[PDB]
């Protein structure tokens, strides 16, 4: 069992190093607005969108029990970015950098966790 302020202190701080890669986090700060951006295909090909302020609000809002459901919506927002977008674009290569940091700053903190 992992208290809601127990998952809030562990995970925030890992959530902010994704805000505070510039440019890289700047794509995946709200949800993606198809329309807006010109891409109406875009929910044809992702099913399940995730950004970054979904799971800003998830974490803030106690709607994660264990961090790995928090881990799976960072990764799914991941996956979909490489799914949508194409190998030579930023959004894809901006997914690639964030994917790095998450990686080194979730693996202490689920050590941390327990
Ligand atoms: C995450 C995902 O799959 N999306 C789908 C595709 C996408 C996204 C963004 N968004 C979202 C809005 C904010 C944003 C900001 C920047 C940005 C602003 N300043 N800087 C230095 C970078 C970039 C840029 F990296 F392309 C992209 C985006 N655009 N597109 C394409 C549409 C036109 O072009 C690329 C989201």
């Amino acid at each position: 069992i992992f208290k809601p302020e127990e998952l809030r202190q562990a995970l925030m701080p890992t959530l902010e190093a994704l805000y505070r890669q510039d440019p890289e986090s700047l794509p995946f700060r709200q949800p993606v607005d198809p329309q807006l951006l010109g891409i109406p295909d875009y929910f044809d090909i992702v099913k399940n969108p995730m950004d970054l302020s979904t799971i800003k609000r998830k974490l803030d809002t106690g709607q994660y029990q264990e961090p790995w459901q928090y881990v799976d919506d960072v990764w799914l927002m991941f996956n979909n970015a490489w799914l949508y977008n194409r190998k030579t674009s930023r959004v894809y290569k901006f997914c690639s950098k964030l994917a790095e940091v998450f990686e080194q700053e979730i693996d202490p903190v689920m050590q941390s966790l327990g």
